[PDB]
């Protein structure tokens, strides 16, 4: 089962300092891509819960065929998402996101009676820029993934000042 290598969220403080910690005193770059799946509550009302756990499934196993092993997957809400990816320039996060992301819009998925289920990410992408506190980069990270819901989901967005 794909859905039991996923990480609780209660593993993120540990698990952020450290991380964080170790990019300091080497100077590696370090990303995070915050994922939430696009309008999930509504695809598990009509099409029921055993849908929305195989959409689960395959969306979980979109992530771990685009992270490496020394990568981080967190699995928070039903359709909430957190990955930490350790040494990863921009140019590369932004790859990455964009192959999951495609990756999920590309899986059409056969109904009860034979029709398509509409599937669909929003990532929300930010750069570790020094700051020691974590929440922070979550926080802008998140914020990331406010505007990509709100320009419409499916799609990637990078967080920068302006906003």
């Amino acid at each position: 089962d794909v859905l039991t290598k996923l990480l609780n969220r209660r593993f993120l403080p540990t698990i952020f300092k450290r991380e964080i910690a170790h990019a300091n005193r080497t100077g590696t770059p370090l990303s995070v891509l915050i994922i939430d799946v696009d309008k999930f509550k509504e695809i598990n009302d009509t099409w029921g819960h055993n849908t929305g756990d195989e959409i689960l499934r395959k969306v979980s196993q979109a992530f771990y065929d685009n992270v490496r092993s020394s990568d981080y997957v967190f699995r928070y809400g039903g359709d909430e998402f957190i990955i930490v990816l350790t040494e990863a320039s921009e140019n590369e996060t932004l790859r990455t996101a964009e192959r999951i992301r495609s990756r999920v819009e590309k899986t059409k998925l056969k109904a009860a009676n034979g029709e398509d289920i509409a599937l669909s990410l929003s990532i929300g992408a930010a750069m570790f820029n020094g700051h020691p506190d974590y929440e922070r980069l979550i926080q802008i990270a998140d914020e990331a993934l406010y505007i990509a819901k709100r320009r419409g989901r499916n799609r990637v967005e990078l967080w920068k000042a302006s906003l």
